[PDB]
């Protein structure tokens, strides 16, 4: 069974909309998320449907563009750095699970290497 998405709203947490954070939002999130290969991180991987009952048994801290969207509408971040590093535990996930060469990997490494440019600078 799937587990419940990471949670994207917490009225609790201490809330910034930063030049950067926006920007997250506005360049970097809204561009990789018009990649061609974008699609199979726009949510949560559902390991029902792509019949991977294994998935959320060997990844813990699941992540997707779908989630850090909802965290970035809700200012749930506190600086980029926080926003980022989710961006990395998607990529770092999805190596973790697959393999060199196999097509998720390429997709992923394509998005990463784009996210990396595009983060380069920040405002
Ligand atoms: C590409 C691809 N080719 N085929 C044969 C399948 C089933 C896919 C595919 C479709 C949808 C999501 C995902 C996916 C997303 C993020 N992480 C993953 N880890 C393993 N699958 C992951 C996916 F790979």
């Amino acid at each position: 069974m799937n587990p419940p998405p990471p949670e994207t709203s917490n009225p609790n947490k201490p809330k910034r909309q930063t030049n950067q954070l926006q920007y997250l939002l506005r360049v970097v999130l809204k561009t990789l998320w018009k990649h061609q290969f974008a699609w199979p991180f726009q949510q949560p991987v559902d390991a029902v449907k792509l019949n991977l009952p294994d998935y959320y048994k060997i990844i813990k801290t699941p992540m997707d563009m779908g989630t850090i969207k909802k965290r970035l509408e809700n200012n749930y971040y506190w600086n980029a750095q926080e926003c980022i590093q989710d961006f990395n535990t998607m990529f770092t996930n999805c190596y973790i699970y697959n393999k060199p060469g196999d097509d998720i990997v390429l997709m992923a490494e394509a998005l990463e290497k784009l996210f990396l440019q595009k983060i380069n600078e920040l405002p």
